[PDB]
């Protein structure tokens, strides 16, 4: 009763009475101090909790220990994000970031502190976007409530003091591990051979679009700037790092062959295969269908891997320039649900 | 109550009661039922509760759900493995291994059956040799007992019924992932760059020993397949896969300058840094001496990445030949503390 499981319930497989972000969220969103402990984090989970900390007061104190990437590896950009996070903290003596030296802590452990009140998450799930709704990998945790959940946030507490440092305090690494979007992991992307690509893209199109890519600052591509979204009891949450919104002109839509209000398949230069769809005012709105962040991790994600975009960046005109193209190629093959994609840099 | 919290406790972060491995393994031993769900597994893990299985006949039935690696990605021996245990498993009616086709299922979760009493283990530790006393990572499990343990039971039979499907009966994967034997993961190893060792490897020599790949059956590199462990009540354990005895004749120690009766750094052709140690009888052994099984997984992970040694073989001379190499090659720097090491195959 002090003890209720807590999965994903993703997948038709409903298994537990509530569902783990849902669960994560409620928690956090009452708590006034928060302790994490997680295995890994990625760089949008960590600049997206850095702006929910700017934008909501509530948290008082936080703490978070990230146990495997300081002996197993960082990469820049998650680095980077945790620095500047631990900066804020810092500055606002909100709490801090630390990391483990001496030890790789694989351990995921969630305590909230409200007033008097104490609830613990453990369980298999590491920090990442519990306010994005769309699970993708299925994790159980344990929820515990009153007196083991006390017992829960002092073993917490102790793993902290044990074996975290201040990621201020410690030697910036050497070596850092290439950055991964790993778009693999968004629902329904495929992987697709070097050599089915070569020779599918070897064809001649019949349609053929250059679609820009928008520079807006708040907006477009950069909807992450735009203004976040306010709950019921008032929590702001920000547009995702990772989402953007590709929004083709009139210009273009209207063209012959342009797969107007219509699901397809978008196979892309890199090798990634997944379902987009067309819609809104004028067919402008291009997503892909599965997963709301495929088509953000995919364009910024090249721009984050080439060096030409960073954390909390916003897309110019010069992100472009230094990348080597300022358009989305699409088009078609002798398929007329299958599209190419492309957005290859200048390498 | 009936939760404890159950760590690693290792890195001189001794913060619960008792410690996961013995735990695990104490539950492990009591039981006649064992129900499993993991995200990942190793080879050799897989192999030696195979094994385990094998040698005691305690565990009545087992349920294997593994969780990430058929969407995710199979290396042939983690699936061969699991096949092979599935086989077995079928043919003594002693149970079954699961993958999820339909999602990435990421939970760690271990449900323990004597008789009719329970015990539970949830939190972040994938299925690895719990069997072997050494932690090389700091995990974080929840331990239950009494009616939340027969909750978590009850979840765990769901999670399997709804997301697991039996190995015999999927698609055999289409691609599989490189084998990666991740010697980072040993205690006591550091990465070195290609560049900086083609520049080490460049350098003469004073003293140079080239050590036979012996190819007893059941004892040096062999061992696995020699005697196991028999704990006090009769509990079998085999020999860990990656343990090799590295033992080298009087012929080869007798000589000037061999390292004798001391530890030095090891640096390999494949760029893996650590210390080793010689001792017994004419300097004879020649062993890791942070991690014990660091040699074993340096040199079997190696003619397991080329493809010449598979689940449960021995290593024969034709392992060797296939290879391209029989032999390991020590050989001196100006630093008489800092050795070269090197098993390269034909390749």
């Amino acid at each position: 009763s002090h003890m209720n499981t807590v999965f994903s319930n993703i997948a038709n497989a409903k298994i537990t009475e509530k569902s783990l972000n849902a669960v994560w969220m409620d928690l956090f969103k009452s708590a006034d101090e928060v302790l994490m402990a997680t295995g890994y984090v990625s760089n949008d989970a960590v600049v997206e909790l850095h702006k929910i900390l700017e934008l909501n007061d509530h948290i008082q104190k936080i703490d978070l220990l990230v146990g495997m990437h300081y002996l197993e590896g960082f990469s820049h950009l998650q680095y980077d994000s945790l620095c500047k996070l631990n900066d804020f903290l810092r500055h606002e003596k909100r709490g801090a970031v630390y990391v483990s030296p001496f030890v790789k802590f694989h351990g995921k452990m969630y305590s909230f502190k409200n007033y008097q009140k104490i609830n613990g998450l453990i369980g298999s799930a590491n920090l990442t976007c519990f306010w994005d709704s769309t699970e993708r990998t299925y994790e159980t945790m344990l929820h515990l409530n009153g007196k083991p959940a006390q017992i829960l946030q002092a073993d917490i507490q102790s793993t902290i003091h044990k074996l975290g440092k201040n990621i201020q305090e410690v030697e910036r690494p050497s070596k850092f591990i290439e950055h991964n979007s790993h778009l693999e992991n968004c629902l329904g992307v495929q992987k697709i051979a070097p050599e089915q690509i070569r020779q599918l893209f070897a064809q001649t199109s019949e349609y053929h679009f250059s679609i820009p890519a928008k520079t807006e600052e708040k907006s477009n591509l950069n909807v992450f700037f735009g203004e976040g979204r306010r709950d019921k009891r008032g929590f702001v949450k920000p547009r995702p790092w990772y989402e953007v919104e590709l929004i083709v002109s009139k210009d273009i839509t209207s063209q012959e062959g342009y797969p107007v209000l219509k699901s397809f398949t978008v196979i892309t230069d890199d090798g990634w295969q997944f379902q987009c769809k067309t819609s809104g005012d004028y067919s402008k709105n291009f997503r892909s269908e599965n997963d709301l962040k495929t088509l953000g991790k995919w364009i910024k994600g090249r721009l984050e891997s080439h060096g030409c975009l960073q954390n909390n960046e916003k897309i110019t005109h010069e992100t472009l320039r230094e990348y080597g193209n300022d358009h989305f190629e699409l088009r078609s093959t002798d398929n007329p649900d299958v599209w190419l994609l492309s957005f290859k840099g200048k390498n």
